[PDB]
């Protein structure tokens, strides 16, 4: 229950009802900290060097400076804030550029934005003007009341849906109550009632409303009332609350993260069981070592993951190739990289929503968009026999549709519920013979060509029907005063009805192999007497005998490059499924068209109260009893087509993807009624360019066609997968290096492991001397961004998890295992340990240490830039030049010694030729391509 008095204006005004003003940012002044704190320390290896900082507030875990361990934790606190922190304002500022629309208010007399309107102010809303909310018709331009809206991003429709203004409101400026129910989750259903004076209550349904993000058409403007608005419309509560996305990468740092500290921990207690359990306080001994161990890689890995996103964000929304482009949540780029399921829409997402005949096709001739001067000088002789085939072809064409024409200056405009009859019409005028006047309540037709207009009333309509697949005229020509009987329909029902014919099935079966909606038209002369023995009264007497002129093939237009972007993403074993609220039989012919489904392939289908192509009932009854049956059978399909889907079910079909299988699933779409579908997957792509953008305000990115996920995916994200895996490799290769030097260092000499890197060193390992290559990782890439079509199928090779898993992270640590023991027993070797040589130990055992780190850098690099080769030698020489002017007290030694050169030679060459020779054999073993 709803009431609403259009005058009235503070009631509604001040409150009662919901504002306009829609919100897409997550976080506001009062819980930006505690929601944030709360979902970023929910995860380990957040949690762990946050614990690893707070012990340093008892006074006796102390390991160092307290400039080390609590300024990388505001660090990190710093950049979070700062990301989510501008992540919201730009959700804020993209929300409020489209919050701004103006639109007319009839009471206000002045153009108001839309987040300024409110429920029941009529708004004079034009044609070509998207509508604000959730508008009730009260009157229309038209005498007759009614007028084409346009639903391609309220459902996945591509027709239009005649809305008739409110009969008794028509006539009517006076003000006029309505009530109606409350909002629901019905798109097809309303439920409202239009209160006048003296209590004359009427009706109304879903035949008379208009909806959140419809646009108009088929008027010059209309007076019409809000009644739903904000998250009250049919629009916004066909929506889930979105939920905070956590990549995949994300979980297995955290796995990984978990493995290393249980290793650590292991590692601390065997140092102090091999110590002697002395000292009375072993307990404190094996946490301080902990502390010792684990404070290098779990904050040096959560700033170069954030801050490796950050750029990857950048580099992403600043390509030319994909212009446009928009990073909306910066935390998951590298879910990019490893998806498995596509879930993909048609309607503005596959499609153009502009159909065009392409082709006709008649007497075993066909024309197309080509050569349209041959039938254009035909259809101008109409004031050898081919000729008058063609012209009574063209004939039929133009008068059995039911296209409404309207007038302007010029460019004349067409206004049908279905527009592959606009398609048929604007061929027609492009041929030459073009439709105008038009009563379609009386009995005219006019139609003008370069000759002399003629006209044609019209004697009856049978409308076009879902159960019938055919309209059929019966027509009366001014100036031969002929009876026709003109009739156009689907293969399967006329095929029996048209004629004898040869050659119908072949041409139908040829053109709907490329996915054309085929229309065959028949046309049957008639004389008066029998017109007058139908009129003096079912279906049989109609329809007896036709003679087929030809048929016609109508496509939907595709956007560019779809095909090719399906076999190149079905080529990198990503299935694409589609999705749709559209009808059937324009998915089928979509699929066809798009190669979705090749040739052959046979398809199966359901409908319930090779390839799949499911109704929307059917999927939902499905997936509500037969979950985990339904959805083994289907993974082995290559493509599931779905059709009439609730936005609640492709919401539902990507969450059950991603749960029973634990995959990811990417979604892409426009419009609300796949903003769930966005919502709740791993990634949610949005497109933009037409009059809606809102599912692309509320996605995670954000592309201007669906030519651009190709490189989204393909080059963007396996890229950002591929760098953070890399990064996330090198930081626990460091940290675990470090760690086992001191371990050894510990067994070696009883002392501590501690009182090996004290003060300035620790430090600088930790931050200034390595932090920059492995930023240096971060902008590299095996193969270019114009081979990323060559080759799919390197998105194949990620599809194990091969570089973050329980193998490779062991094998690291393996590598740490060997080349920390080197590292330190070779400097003890040279160096001859004793109290007295602990200085030159531990100068040599740092030194091996930041080489051996950036000799490894240099080593995993495919492609060099001049941004990556001046960043090693930048650290190299920091080093250098850093050791007397901000050291001269820890690893202080002489160095300049030929015999301490050669040491170092190696203890670096013993440490990093296993590495170097084992990636030479792999990389003459398993070639890449
Ligand atoms: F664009 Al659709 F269902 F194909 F919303
Ligand atoms: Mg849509």
């Amino acid at each position: 229950e709803r009431e609403i008095h259009p005058d009235t204006t503070p009631v509604y005004d001040r409150n009662r009802y919901v504002s306009n003003e829609l919100s897409n940012a997550k976080y506001n002044a009062v819980t930006f900290v505690p929601t944030l704190l709360y979902e970023q320390f929910k995860f380990f290896y957040n949690l762990y060097f946050l614990v690893v900082a707070l012990s340093q507030a008892v006074p006796a875990l102390r390991i160092g400076y307290l400039s080390s361990y609590i300024v990388p934790l505001a660090f990190v606190l710093t950049v979070t804030m700062a990301k989510e922190a501008i992540d919201d304002i730009q959700r804020r500022r993209r929300d409020r550029e489209s919050n701004n629309e103006l639109y007319h208010v009839i009471t206000r007399n002045r153009s108001i934005p839309s987040k300024d309107l409110k429920v029941g102010d009529l708004i004079k809303v034009h044609k070509g003007d998207r509508i604000p909310a959730d508008l009730v018709l009260l009157q229309s331009s038209e005498p007759s009341g009614e007028s084409f809206i346009k639903t391609d991003q309220l459902d996945g429709e591509t027709d239009w849906k005649l809305r008739v203004a409110c009969p008794l409101t028509q006539n009517l400026i006076n003000r006029i109550s309505i009530t109606a129910s409350a909002p629901e989750k019905s798109i097809h259903k309303f439920l409202g009632k239009v209160t006048y004076k003296d209590s004359t209550s009427n009706p109304l349904s879903v035949d008379n409303t208009l909806w959140a993000n419809t646009v108009l058409a088929s008027s010059g403007f209309c007076i019409a009332c809000v009644v739903y608005t904000g998250r009250d419309t049919r629009q916004a509560m066909n929506t889930t609350t979105a939920k905070v996305k956590t990549g995949l990468l994300e979980l297995e740092i955290n796995s990984i993260s978990k493995i290393l500290c249980a290793c650590v921990f292991a590692l601390s207690i065997l140092l102090v069981a091999f110590a002697g359990f002395h000292n009375d306080d072993w307990y404190i001994d094996i946490l301080r070592y902990l502390i010792l161990f684990s404070t290098i890689i779990p904050v040096s890995l959560r700033v170069n993951l954030d801050l490796a996103k950050s750029v990857y964000a950048h580099q992403i929304e600043h390509d030319k190739t994909i212009p446009e482009t928009i990073v909306r949540t910066s935390t998951i780029p590298e879910d990019l990289g490893r998806i498995e399921y596509l879930l993909s829409d048609k309607t503005g997402t596959l499609t153009q929503n502009d159909m065009q005949l392409k082709k006709i096709h008649l007497g075993t001739v066909s024309y197309t968009s080509e050569t349209l001067d041959i039938v254009s000088d035909y259809v101008q002789s109409l004031v050898k026999d081919m000729s008058f085939r063609v012209r009574d072809m063209i004939l039929t064409l133009a008068i059995c549709h039911n296209v409404t024409p309207t007038f302007e200056d010029d460019e004349l405009t067409y206004q049908a519920a279905s527009p592959d009859e606009i398609a048929i019409v604007k061929f027609t005028e492009s041929v030459g013979l073009s439709l105008f006047k038009r009563d379609r309540h009386s009995i005219s037709l006019l139609h003008e060509h370069s000759g002399k207009t003629l006209n044609y009333e019209i004697l009856q309509v049978f409308p076009f029907n879902s159960d019938s697949k055919r309209m059929g005229i019966i027509v009366r020509d001014e100036q031969l005063d002929e009876y026709w009987f003109m009739q156009k329909g689907a293969d399967t029902v006329m095929s029996k009805i048209v004629e004898s014919n040869d050659w119908l099935e072949e041409e139908t079966g040829n053109m709907a192999r490329e996915g054309l909606r085929t229309l065959v038209i028949g046309r049957k002369k008639l004389n008066k007497k029998i017109y007058e023995q139908f009129q003096k009264e079912i279906t049989k007497y109609l329809e007896h005998d036709l003679e087929l002129l030809g048929l016609t093939g109508v496509e939907d237009k595709l956007q560019k490059d779809v095909k090719s972007s399906i076999e190149l993403l079905r080529n990198a074993g990503i299935k694409i499924w589609m999705l749709t609220g559209d009808k059937v039989e324009t998915a089928r012919c979509v699929s066809i068209s798009a190669k979705l489904i090749s040739r052959g392939q046979y398809v199966h289908t359901i409908t319930k109260v090779a390839c799949l192509l499911i109704d929307g009932e059917s999927l939902g009854m499905f997936l509500k009893h037969y979950e985990q049956e339904f959805f083994d059978v289907v993974v082995h399909l290559p493509t599931v087509i779905a059709c009439r889907c609730t936005p609640q079910q492709k919401a539902d079909v990507a969450l059950v993807i991603r749960k029973m299988t634990g995959k990811r699933v990417c979604c892409i779409g426009d419009g609300g009624n796949d903003v769930s579908m966005i919502q709740c997957a791993d990634v949610g792509v949005g497109i933009v360019g037409k009059e809606g953008k809102q599912a692309s305000l509320a996605a995670d990115f954000s592309i201007t066609q669906f030519c651009h996920l190709t490189e989204l995916l393909l080059w963007h994200g396996r890229n950002s997968y591929k760098r953070s895996a890399k990064l996330a490799q090198f930081v626990m290769h460091r940290g675990l290096i470090i760690a086992i030097c001191q371990a050894v260092y510990s067994i070696c000499s009883l002392f501590e492991p501690i009182a090996l890197y004290q003060g300035w060193l620790m430090v600088g390992y930790a931050t200034c001397y390595t932090m920059a290559p492995v930023f240096s990782l971060t902008l590299d890439h095996d193969i270019e961004e114009s081979l990323t079509k060559i080759y799919p199928e390197l998105y194949k090779e990620l599809t194990e998890g091969k570089s973050l898993s329980y193998k490779t992270f062991f094998v690291w640590v393996l590598l740490s295992l060997f080349q920390g023991s080197v590292i330190q027993l070779f400097s003890q070797a040279f160096t001859s340990l004793l109290d007295t040589d602990f200085t030159r130990m531990v100068a040599i055992s740092f030194t091996a240490l930041v080489v051996n780190e950036l000799i490894m850098v240099a080593l995993e690099i495919y492609t060099w830039n001049k941004t990556m080769l001046v960043t090693e030698i930048a650290t190299l020489l920091f080093y250098i030049v850093s050791v007397p002017f901000l050291g001269d007290y820890f690893d202080l030694g002489y160095m300049t010694t030929v015999n301490y050169y050669a040491g170092l030679l190696v203890i670096l060459l013993i440490s990093i030729f296993p590495v170097w020779t084992a990636k030479a054999i792999y990389r003459r073993l398993h070639p890449p391509s």
